[PDB]
Order: C-alpha cells, then structure tokens, then sequence
C-alpha cells in the first residue's frame, strides 16, 4: 500500500474536502491519494480510480446529491462487484456530506441504493459542538 | 421546437464552447438547451439530458478525453438506446474538440466505441487556416 485513503468526491464538495477533511488527515499524518495529484492520461477514470483503491488503506466516499449525480455513475458501471462494496468489507468509509432521499437516486444505480439501505455511513452533523464526534468515528476507522 | 441545438460537454471543455461554439450558433439565430445552464430544478440529471434533446432539432457533443472521463458513463448507461445514437441519425452532430485513441475509452462504453468508429465526426483542426472548413460543415448541419 502507498496511501493511508484515496478519497473519492465530487467538485461540487471540493471546499469541503479540501478545508477540513484533507487538512484533518495530513495533520495525522495521513497519506491521500486524489485525482487531481494521481490521475494521469492514456489512461481511462476507470484506471486511475482502479490505482488509487488498491494502494490505499481506505477509500473514503464523500456522499451527497451532487456526488450521485455526477461521480456515481463509474462506480455502478465498474465497480458493483468490488470487495470494496461488498457488505462486511473493513476498508470503505462512507462520509454523508449533505442528506440524499433515497428516491433522489436513479434507479440504475442498484448498488447505491444497496449500501444507503446498509446505513453504514458517517453523517456530518449540522450542529458544530457535535462535530468532533464526526472526527472521532474518522479516527477511529483509521488511528 | 423551442431549441435548435443541445450541447453536451465538459466543464473542462467549456472555455472553447463559451467563446467559440456557443457564440458562432447564437450568432445565427439558433436557440440554444443546455442542461446545466438551460436549467430545470427538480430533475435528475437523466431527466434533464433526456428533457433537452427531445427539445432540441439537433445534439451536438462536444468530445474530448475529459468528456469520455466525465461525461459519457450516463449516456452509456441510460442513453445507449436511443434514436439518438443510432446509425444513420440526422440529428446527432459529433465533434471532436481533442483526439480520442481507442484505448482510453474503457470496454463497457460500447456505444461510445461504436460512435468512435463511424469515423463520422468533425474535427477541430490545429492549423488555423483548416478552420472554416469546419465552420462552414458547422452551419451545413444546420441549414
């Protein structure tokens, strides 16, 4: 393994990633791999995310609307057999950044819909003076 | 009809069609969906896709190998079937903003590969004295 966690988000939540969760891993030092840094041409989305999930520890998924939207896709597509998706799997961590209706989600994305239903996720909590706890279960699922 | 033409493409991509495309079309009197910027609130982005090449008289997809990574997973997999992009259809217009080998498109984006290979698209030449050439095929499609 060459990374602690890939993280896997959409631009739509880059400033939050980019503001508390990257600097929260770093200070604890916690190596991540990104598309921005990774990603290389001649090669497909499908490869490089491929690359990324087999060096890291963990892979992180950053869920919210816009992630289903936009970055899902691939990963029903590519990824549905993965052990990274398969239920009793110690390597994913499931961040809900912002609440998803299960009925927001396209029909196509059977997986998806698989591991809402699961409730595996870490929530990111409205109130500030609970946050902390947020960082707690992260902690605790590296650390 | 309320648009002559939709527009799939990149944000990464979208200087060139801000500055070159889109201004070429307005210019002409051709109303212009796009399923972003022509925005519907209330709808996947499925149902906005769908929703603005029923509208449109022609689609145009502005393809790149940031388009293949970014944009096409949902057409493979909730568009494939459509009269759209079937073989010998008036109204598709491909153009090739950057070159696409063969081996960056992942294998399960069949019909993306089948596109590819009717070698039907017009494409953005370096060399400026080539444009309007392009230009010119541009307006043909459309009048």
């Amino acid at each position: 393994l060459q990374f602690h966690a890939f993280i896997s988000y959409s631009e739509h939540d880059s400033a939050w990633v980019k503001s508390e969760l990257v600097p929260y891993l770093e200070k604890e030092d916690i190596q991540i791999c990104l598309h921005e840094r990774n990603f290389v041409p001649g090669k497909s989305i499908v490869e490089n995310i491929i690359n990324c999930i087999e060096k890291s520890y963990k892979s992180i998924f950053v869920l919210s609307p816009n992630f289903v939207q936009s970055e899902w896709c691939h990963y029903e597509l590519y990824f549905a057999h993965h052990n990274l998706f398969h239920e009793g799997s110690n390597n994913l961590i499931l961040i809900l950044l912002e609440p998803i209706p299960q009925n927001s989600i396209p029909n196509k994305y059977h997986k998806l819909k698989a591991l809402m239903t699961q409730r595996t996720y870490l929530q990111w909590p409205k109130e500030k003076s609970k946050r902390g706890l947020f960082w707690a279960n992260i902690r605790a699922a590296f650390n």
